[PDB]
């Protein structure tokens, strides 16, 4: 049997930083959770176990923490900043992926060194070196959203197997997950960041749905007509039922008011919203929720 | 040998309740996770699988809906005409223990229907009936906090297996898990858990920290002295280290700048702070953190 | 306003250890996760910040390791050692709280040193010392067991808030949570948890059941009709609900053999089971799941 | 500026499914997560909330219990004839995925009707439908394996930022990963996931391991020299890092005993194991970890 080695990549993942910005009595907290992979010439290690080629995980982490000894402006920059360290300076690295979270914190306030941790949203960031292309895919998770009235769903085809109920007045509830893939790397990522949020906030609560799917195109739409930057945005949104109560075998109505939040199992509508006329299929999102 | 049955009590935990006021355009939403447990006469049920006595978990959970219906002006209160409910309706009932965690929304950009997840905290409830008796105990958890400097720890004891540094500059980080037991149910319980709240981010974030017991302490003073209705707080605080990264072998100094955050393992402080002459051990909280 | 400091305790959490027994080719794999919390004279220590009286969880931490190059025979005795060790060895600790987790690992074919995790049940250990008394609690967590059949559910009262249809088949399904408190410390702590272990495991299987407070009575008097060192078990069992799904929509029918295994909510049912006489209110339950 | 809609799939997410074989005395349980996304010609949902094409998610879930009444001889036979139904029974449905993972269950004392979860391992499949072509996509996952001695990392380049210590002697520890694309499927699904488990085991812990790649390279070497139905195996495999502790401040010194279990950060190992000349890259592998 004849066995080849394919796609592989390697390195330190979760490295959790925090830097403190203490130039003046105003402190500034940035708080990552990073992960370096390298990809390139690593077929000895595999087949052999030579690691001459193999760049110490532990180095990469290292790497992580002196290179944040000299501070950064965004999540993305530093991403960049580690890449360009590694592809440039191992002639058998050609590529890689580096990723982060970042993670929000308040004053508490409005002190200079006193912080309370905003868990409402988790940015995450996403980079991949192909030689000399660099891709950037940022991105927000956890962001928990609900309308309680203008949302519809009705006029769906009914099989043999159909039992749900049509409406035109329900609640609509997701954990908004979405990712935006940049053109360029000469982006003011944190105001970008800050836009493409409200930009999905307010598309959410402003579109009058029909469909999960309609809202979430509307949302898209919102950014890439704002976003020159922007190539497309892939969006994954939990359906987060809330069933209506049936409250009449104990002598009351329901209208509208007392609901059952279910767990499992629950809707999962995922669309990307591109820019006519670019990239279909970039690689970056091939890996972009794991490698299997 | 003889065996005979001892402490016990049996329900519904983890009834998701989302509760909805549109009387008008301007919609409300209170969010809910309630746990109603039954305790008394059960004796048979264990011994002979005798069900007479046996409320049902399925009608704990059906009464929660039903009497959400009515509406409830504070988590507290809802709690509370649930145990007089279960307790005065039937005979062999005489106490039980009835739980709520309360999930906090904000509007989107002020809509009257549009919201989303505020994460950084949870509240929570705890309602324990005993015969006449009732103790309610108020809670906030999951809300994180960091000083990035104004903490101290030096003087401590040092033994064959004490390492540590003595430090007057570091990084101090926790997770507030915080119960207090009010002393009367004539409470204006949503302005009292903004108060305490308050106080204990304020307590935190204001003391120069010799110890996080010291700190802790702190907080507790603050909310004791500023609630006559309190008889007592205990708090659980998490030291959640954030260890100085040492950049010397790479030809850099670290000024309290670049840190690792460490997952485990971790400091655990924890206290009870009391009003002089109050009780010294209430039974509620034998339960408070669960049965076994 | 008068404030006093009540129960208190505090150390290093979740010190996670794994011990090699490599004396012979055939290794032994040794895997816990310890908490140790100290209890005496800290008045000063939250009042003032004065840590003269504070070991340092650190130093905590680093006793758990330097301790476990001796090896040690079992869990709760090397909890033991610990124990002693800090209450011996500091006059102001008159007490505290020492609790781990152990975690199994089964060889891989037979292996002299490659394993492979048995994650099927945790194994649990508490030692609460006071003054000269000792207390072990021992336990088992995350231990899922079914029966298809077998069991029912019938003659419950019924209010205007009760829908569930009585049963006489039914899938009983649950998570053993189970802790044991010893009366001495002279015990075979391995042969009584393999032990306990069976004992719970044939009593669920074999009593037909027609309440889960049955079976969780039937499980607890075969323990402590096993027993004489155990003076008494607490159980805490969720009902995870596995529903008949109706197919009749669909033109089929169910012969209780199509189920919706739901998250939430749950039954959860809670006993002790002790041996006439025995203590009512031992200590140690108070802090068993938690300080607050 | 011109938006579209690119590549899309919705459908309903994590459907508990417990299906009982129960014909005869001996009960056999088969304990099920089920996902099912659709994908095709939604473009009107999208762009304007018709929803004549959108099959409701509460149908696809519908189909699953459905289905699951008719028994199904292994969980991959059950996710090919959901995706059979739905691409043939829907004009605009032009394909799909559709996914499990697979929970297992030991009988307790080989009792007809008891069981205890066996949490050690979780079974995954993925399907995927593309027009008239479909694969199928096995997996094992949460397998946590350790060897304590026969591992090695040395021969590592050292930059300036290199501060590992080469070793020949050190423990390996992974959680096994792994997904094995089958090129038909007319195969025993469950004979070969029996046989792959065994093999990956076996591999881990026979190879005198001078890298994890390597480790990994032989586990996937193992699967494709036996196993002539699958063309390609993935791996992803943490280094759970078990770090030596440094005794000697204690007076003691570690003879490869003592370990700290380090939770993050970890090494990450992935790589690709082909059979020479088979398919490069597969589509299915775009999305296996999820859409964004």
């Amino acid at each position: 049997t004849c066995v080849v080695l394919g796609q592989n990549q390697y390195g330190k993942a979760e490295v959790r930083l925090v830097k403190v910005t203490r130039n003046t009595a105003r402190h500034e907290i940035q708080d990552l959770n990073v992960t370096s992979q390298l990809r390139g010439d690593f077929e000895a290690a595999h087949t052999a176990g030579d690691n001459a080629h193999v760049v110490a995980t532990d180095t990469q982490k290292n790497t992580v923490y002196a290179f944040a000894r000299d501070g950064f402006a965004t999540t993305e920059e530093f991403l960049l900043r580690l890449g360009k360290h590694f592809t440039e300076g191992f002639d058998w690295v050609t590529g890689g992926r580096w990723a982060a979270q970042q993670f929000f914190w308040d004053r508490i306030n409005d002190h200079d060194h006193a912080f309370s941790r905003n868990k409402s949203e988790v940015r995450t960031a996403v980079l991949e070196i192909s030689g000399s292309e660099q891709a950037i895919v940022a991105g927000i998770e956890g962001l928990t959203v609900l309308k309680s009235t203008g949302s519809e769903f009705h006029g769906f085809p009914r099989d043999k197997y159909t039992t749900l109920q049509e409406t035109t007045d329900r609640i609509l509830a997701t954990d908004v997950s979405a990712r935006w893939r940049y053109n360029t790397v000469e982006v003011d990522f944190d105001a970008v960041y800050a836009s493409v949020r409200g930009l999905l906030l307010k598309a959410f609560a402003e579109t009058h749905s029909l469909a999960l799917q309609q809202t979430m195109y509307e949302m898209g739409r919102a950014v890439i007509e704002t976003h020159p930057e922007i190539d497309e945005i892939k969006m994954s949104l939990p359906n987060k039922h809330h069933f209506l109560v049936d409250l009449q075998p104990f002598g009351q109505d329901n209208p509208n008011e007392v609901f059952y939040a279910a767990d499992r199992p629950y809707g999962l509508i995922e669309a990307t919203i591109q820019r006519c006329g670019s990239r279909a299929d970039h690689p970056i999102w091939s890996n972009i929720a794991g490698f299997c």
